[PDB]
This record gives structure tokens, sequence and C-alpha cells, in this order.
């Protein structure tokens, strides 16, 4: 005998559907699943009616649903959230100097310091994914903010993965419509010019650990074959993300928001993240332990803003 129950792509909107008690979802549905289970290719259990499934958008509504929800076009995203989420619901998120932290597992280091960070700077996502995914992560609750961070960036449970490479495919997602950056680079033999900056690369700056470099001139390759300038005329975001790769870089308190570390080699390493409390707290998964100083490889600093100007 058949069965009625439930498909929906954002667990928001539910869709009533006919069960064949003949045949496997996969048949009926396509790729299917349940709290991140796979089950495309299985038989409804005599008391699976009621239940709640997952389903590739096989038409316009759920296809429209998706997009909503998501923000997302790739056909494959949905199932490889699912994979995802299907690890992350294993992971433990405790709180640690008073942030959600991860547990470590399946090198998800990474991810702990990309939402170790989040969590400190007033950044607002788009995508109602994020957003209630975010809202519960901040609430102890992460595991589908992970699945999604794995999802949108394109990366499997397991992997090594970079902060910052992360920072970009989540920044691509999160409310930066004002965020706006000038940027003069003089070069004292080919001139100057000057460049607006929207977007991610308002926020974020591959070059140099300080903001006070960036303000004061850090030097960068002209095309002249000289060494030129660059400075920030103008800031308008609520935050600043700067990296360079990893080398040794001392934190002081009272100079930045927070920071993280990558002690290791390219193909292999260790993140651990460092926030600026009453002292230096520097949070590695479960574990934490404080100081006043540290000097080692940072490679990506966070700092506070609001408006900046320069004199110059
Ligand atoms: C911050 C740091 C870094 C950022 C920028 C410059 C750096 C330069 C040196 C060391 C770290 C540096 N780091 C680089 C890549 C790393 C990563 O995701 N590696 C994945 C991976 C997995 C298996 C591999 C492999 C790479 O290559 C071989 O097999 C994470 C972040
Ligand atoms: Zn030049």
């Amino acid at each position: 005998k058949t069965i009625k129950v439930f498909t929906t792509v954002d667990n928001t909107n539910l869709h009533t559907q006919l069960v064949d008690m003949s045949m496997t979802y996969g048949q009926q549905f396509g790729p299917t699943y349940l709290d991140g289970a796979d089950v495309t290719k299985i038989k409804p259990h005599v008391n699976h009616e009621g239940k709640t499934f997952f389903v590739l958008p096989s038409d316009d509504t759920l296809r429209s649903e998706a997009f909503e929800y998501y923000h997302t076009l790739d056909e494959s995203f949905l199932g490889r959230y699912m994979s995802a989420l299907n690890h992350t619901k294993k992971w433990k998120f405790p709180q640690v100097g008073g942030l959600t932290s991860i547990k470590w597992a399946d090198n998800n280091c990474y991810l702990s310091s990309v939402l170790l960070a989040l969590q400190q700077l007033e950044v607002k996502f788009n995508a109602p994914a994020l957003q209630e995914a975010y809202y519960r992560a901040r609430a102890g609750d992460a595991a589908n903010f992970c699945a999604l961070i794995l999802a949108y960036s394109n990366k499997t449970v397991g992997e090594l993965g970079d902060v910052r490479e992360t920072m970009t495919h989540l920044l691509q997602h999160a409310n930066l419509e004002s965020a706006k950056r000038v940027l003069n680079v003089v070069c004292k033999h080919c001139g100057q010019k000057t460049t607006t900056l929207t977007g991610v690369e308002a926020v974020m700056y591959m070059g140099t650990l300080s903001y006070d470099n960036l303000k004061t001139g850090v030097s960068i390759p002209c095309v002249c074959g000289r060494d030129a300038t660059q400075y920030l005329v103008q800031q308008e975001s609520s935050f600043v993300m700067m990296s360079a790769p990893p080398a040794e870089y001392k934190l002081q308190q009272g100079t930045f928001l927070c920071a993280n570390e990558y002690t290791g080699n390219y193909q292999c390493g260790h993140y651990t993240h460092i926030t600026a409390k009453e002292t230096l707290y520097r949070i590695d998964g479960a574990h934490l332990t404080k100081m006043s100083e540290y000097k080692g490889p940072v490679t990506d600093v966070f700092y506070k803003e609001t408006s900046y100007t320069t004199t110059i």
C-alpha cells in the first residue's frame, strides 16, 4: 500500500507527496535524504509517513525555493550540503572563552577559526540559510552552519581548508552593500593611481597583517621595475581582515580584534584562533589558554572599524 510524506528543500516549505510503497525514494523523487542520511534507493518504511524528506529541486517550485533560501543556482549544492551535514551533526560545539568553538575533528580546525572570528564581527548574511544557521550557531548549535560553509566553499568534510579562501566565499553572501574602500598607489617614478574597492575586496586585504601598515603605506611591485607605495585613504566597513602568509608576527593587547595562526606547512598544518579579551585567549578547538602577548605564525588578523579617512 502507498503512503503520504512531505518533501522540502529549505525545510520551511513542505510539499505533500503520495509515496508508492512499491519503489525506492530515488525512483519516485530522485536523490533523497533524511536528517542528512542518504536514502535515495530504499523502500518507504511502513511507519515512514508524516516524515519530511529533502530532495533535489526537480521542478520549478523547488528550484525556486532553493534559490530563495540558499542564493545559489548550483544544482549540486543541496546534495553536497546534505553530505556535509550528515557528518557535522556528529561534531561537538563547546563554549570556549564565551564563543561557540569546534572540538577537533576531520581537519575542521579552519572552520573553527572562521566560526570564532565571525562571532566577533558585526556582519550579516543575505541568504536565509546562512542567517538562520548562523543565528543557531551563535547559540551553540552549529551543525548546519558548518555544513553550509563547507557547501558554499566547495569543500568536503575531512579536507584541510584555508581560512582566508573560506572567508572569501562566505563574505560573498554577507551584506557588504555599503562597504567601501579607497586605496592610493604612489610610485615615485610612475605617478599615482587611486582605486575604489567594493564587495569582499573592501574588507579583505592580502599583503600585510597590520592595519596600521596599510594606513602608513605598504610596498608593492610597480610595473616600473620599482617598489610602489599603497596606502588607505578611506575605509567604510564594520571590520577588516588582513592576511599574509605565515611569518613571525607579534600580537599585542589593545591592537586588534582577533586573529588566527597556522603552524605546519602548506600541505599539512593546524590553525588556532587568538582573541583579545581582558587578556589574549588562544582557542584551539576545545582547548583554551591565555597569555599577555603572542609571537608566532599569524596568518589572518581582524580589526574593528566604522569609518576611516586619511590625513595625507
Ligand atoms: C594560511 C596558510 C598559508 C597561506 C598562504 C601562504 C602559505 C605559504 C606557506 C604555508 C602556508 C600558507 N594555509 C595554506 C593552504 C592550507 C590548505 O588548505 N591546504 C590544503 C592542501 C591539502 C593537501 C595538499 C595541499 C594543500 O598541497 C599538497 O597536498 C590552509 C591555509
Ligand atoms: Zn613605477
